[PDB]
């Protein structure tokens, strides 16, 4: 179970995770379907079923996403990304903080 | 202007210190927790994310991935760097705590979530 | 879309919605069907309401008054209409958990999705 | 001894009003948010909500639901009932907003979380 490779979510986005290296670290893009495609950075814990983090820094928005899950071998053997989001938004005034931000799930599937 | 190069410090007692951000905003650093859960020592872990460069803000978003050194688990923050009504740069943030489980049926309760406020120490 | 009824999740727990009232406001029971507790699972109540401002989906949110655990849930989500024609209660849920002092705060919350079918 | 009984007051400025918590640990009140994104006055809503039981905890853990009647939104609270050394309860909690969205292709969008402390007003 190795984060490299072409993903895809239920919402129908696509990422592409390059080679992680010795320390767990990996580089990618990703494709959002619902709102283009941005850079991603994030790492791997090192010490199989291996959690693991990234930052997507979005390109044609102000915002900036965040994704943490588990590497999964299903029952019959594919490998399931499960994952939690938080989208922050750009807000003006700190004031405005407490509606900034967004969370939810994604589930990816090799593509 | 607010920026995440510097060292920081959290209401938790957490320190944080985030080096040079590049001009695609990406940065690194070390985050040294001051609260745990692990049966593990505390250790100084890496810290690996990026900055909104998007119309350049004063006062823009950002996250970054805590690749822990003596745990299992991985935690993801994302936030706002604001600047006060006095001046003073305060960073907003929420992190994600993704916890290890070797069930995937156990994967609903591997998630912890919550907040934290910094401040430049 | 109306909550009344008995719904089963994506986990495999059953909830029974009884009726909702004039304001929202409605009762039930929830069976979880999982637990990382050594206590026996034990049906449990849940209150909430469901906003009333305008609608064919609207959005509701309810407590789960755990009997078996020191801990509490809380949903919310949005009753939705498939292409199908197919009710859909989309939900998020943050749980709870009693930690001994304040200073364990930090750690003492979770949060989740459950998807919703009637059974 | 940490009942959620009584008149509170968030970090944000709101105020809620928690009504009797009776055997089953059932409870409402009201909620006045100081804070809102909509245009529509802000006005008065009804919570319904349950304290946990198990065990009598000095501290137990509760949550509600808050209906909100000046927007199509419901906002749910979760937390615990603390007392600090000096000796003041408090009340940890995070929320979750769940929005009204058209379809349901928009329901990734519609839920946001936060935090709120509260101490008796
Ligand atoms: C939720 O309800 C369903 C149906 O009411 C339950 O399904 C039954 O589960 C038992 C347990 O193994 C089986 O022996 C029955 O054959 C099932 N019946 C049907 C019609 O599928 C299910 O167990 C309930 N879930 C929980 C957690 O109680
Ligand atoms: C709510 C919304 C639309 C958020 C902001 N969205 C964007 O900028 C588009 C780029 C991010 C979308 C990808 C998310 S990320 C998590 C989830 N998982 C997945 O695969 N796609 C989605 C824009 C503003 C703030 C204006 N509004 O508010
Ligand atoms: C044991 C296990 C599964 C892992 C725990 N991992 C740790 O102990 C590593 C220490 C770093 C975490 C510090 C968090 S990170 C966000 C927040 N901000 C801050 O400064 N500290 C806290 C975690 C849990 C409780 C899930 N359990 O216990
Ligand atoms: C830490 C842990 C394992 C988590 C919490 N466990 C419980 O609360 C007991 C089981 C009842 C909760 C059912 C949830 S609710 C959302 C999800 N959706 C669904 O259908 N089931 C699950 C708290 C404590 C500390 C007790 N334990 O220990
Ligand atoms: C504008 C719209 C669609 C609706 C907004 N709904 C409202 O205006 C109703 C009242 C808001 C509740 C106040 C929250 S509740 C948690 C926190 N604790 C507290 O005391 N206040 C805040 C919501 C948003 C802006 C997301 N969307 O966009
Ligand atoms: C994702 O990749 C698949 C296969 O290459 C493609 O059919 C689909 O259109 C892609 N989706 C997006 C949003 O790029
Ligand atoms: C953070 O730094 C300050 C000053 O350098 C120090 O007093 C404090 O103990 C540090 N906290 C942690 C958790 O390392
Ligand atoms: C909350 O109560 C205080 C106490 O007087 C009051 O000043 C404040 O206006 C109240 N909050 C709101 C939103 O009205
Ligand atoms: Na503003
Ligand atoms: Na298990
Ligand atoms: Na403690
Ligand atoms: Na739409
Ligand atoms: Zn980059
Ligand atoms: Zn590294
Ligand atoms: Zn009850
Ligand atoms: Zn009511």
């Amino acid at each position: 179970c190795s984060l490299t490779g072409k993903w895809t979510n239920d919402l129908g986005s696509n990422m592409t995770i390059g080679a992680v290296n010795s320390r767990g670290e990996f580089t990618g893009t990703y494709i959002t379907a619902v709102t283009k495609e941005s850079p991603l950075h994030g790492t791997q814990n090192t010490i199989t079923q291996p959690t693991f983090g990234f930052t997507v820094n979005w390109k044609f928005s102000e915002s900036t996403t965040v994704f943490t899950g588990q590497c999964f071998i299903d029952r019959n053997g594919k490998e399931v990304l499960k994952t939690m989001w938080l989208l922050r938004s750009s807000v003006n005034d700190i004031g405005d903080d407490w509606k900034a931000t967004r969370v939810g799930i994604n589930i990816f599937t090799r593509l």
